[PDB]
């Protein structure tokens, strides 16, 4: 890993489905 | 309080810090 501008990620509880934090 | 149109939740693992879905 070189570069990581994300902190913490969370997933969805649903179809198949998520988001970037 | 009353209503709950949100269908999941997600925590922050930082500093004391959440949010709603």
């Amino acid at each position: 890993g070189s570069k990581k501008p994300v902190p913490i990620i969370y997933c969805n509880r649903r179809t198949g489905k998520c988001q970037r934090f």
